[PDB]
């Protein structure tokens, strides 16, 4: 398994699922991916994106070592959901 | 001290300096900032940005709790350096 853009993944720990934002070829070459965490409770807060099936926290992007921490695919997000997450990060650091 | 976009900061630990990418008003309201880490040795690697005075690792952006971990201002980066870091992240997750 190599994560792809728009997957929902769980990572191992010593967890909350995450939405993968970087492309397959970056992910495979480096063993890392950029992603944002998800929580269960909606809260009006401006950087939340509602997922159908979660709320993604777009402002908390992170680089994560997916390969060295054994990631598992939980599902995928809708394409309009992914595109909303990218647009909120872009406003913040674009 | 509240970090601003383009500052170089050290954070406390239990470190490497970081270039701040998010705006002052986000930083002040939340107590968090998005930033990228710096290392000392250049390496040809494609996501490096050379700093004059470091190499910023643009692909390793992270959300960091600056307030709750006592940040100190080390200096600032050149405006063309900051703009190069933002453009490489944009290619990767824009």
């Amino acid at each position: 398994y190599v994560p792809d853009m728009g997957d929902l993944i769980w990572v191992d720990f010593d967890h909350r699922p995450a939405v993968v934002l970087s492309p397959f070829m970056y992910n495979n070459k480096t063993g890392m991916c950029l992603c944002v965490p998800c929580t269960t409770q909606s809260k009006g807060y401006p950087f939340e994106v509602v997922l159908s099936g979660g709320v993604a926290l777009a402002d908390q992007v992170k680089s994560i070592a997916w390969r060295a921490r054994g990631a598992t695919k939980k599902g995928t997000v809708a394409p309009e959901e992914l595109q909303l997450i990218k647009a909120k990060i872009n406003v913040l650091i674009g």
